[PDB]
């Protein structure tokens, strides 16, 4: 039988683009490990995306995944886009680069190597891990110690 591990994500910005943070609630047999990270300049999307990745990247082990989120950004990257992007090798159809290519290949190779099962939620209501991970977020993004060098930030 498969480890069964579940994993509740959000990230934000103190005001989009500007100081980001990130938190993660990895679950597994009712004990339960924080991840939490604030950057200094980054976007509301990256972070939304780092957080999913981070949490993913820490299993060990190949498990079934039961990842939670109310980012819409990463919805419908999951959802739509990312299948037609790789198609297109990281480019949309108007030869423009894909935005945030670095993470999201992160994300598709991490996911890749365990068996995820999507849940998209609406607000906080009905779900409290998910406000507990805003809450890291924000704490996180109020003195953020990492640097987001992936953000290009452009004139």
């Amino acid at each position: 039988m498969l480890k069964r591990v579940e994993i509740f994500t959000d990230g934000s910005c103190l005001g989009n683009p500007g100081p980001g943070g990130y938190g993660a609630i990895l679950r597994y047999r009712g004990r339960e490990k924080t991840f939490s990270a604030g950057y200094t300049r980054t976007t509301n999307n990256r972070m939304e995306l780092m957080a999913a990745i981070v949490a993913l990247e820490a299993l060990k082990e190949h498990c079934e995944v039961i990842l939670s989120t109310d980012s819409q950004y990463v919805r419908q990257g999951i959802t739509q886009w990312i299948h037609n992007w790789k198609k297109r090798g990281w480019k949309k159809a108007d030869k423009k680069p894909v935005k945030n290519v670095d993470l999201w290949k992160r994300l598709d190779a991490a996911l890749g190597r365990h068996k995820i099962k999507w849940e998209w939620v609406k607000g906080h209501a009905g779900h409290p891990e998910n406000e507990r991970c805003d809450e890291l977020a924000r704490a996180a993004a109020m003195k953020p110690k990492l640097e987001d060098t992936g953000y290009q930030v452009e004139v």
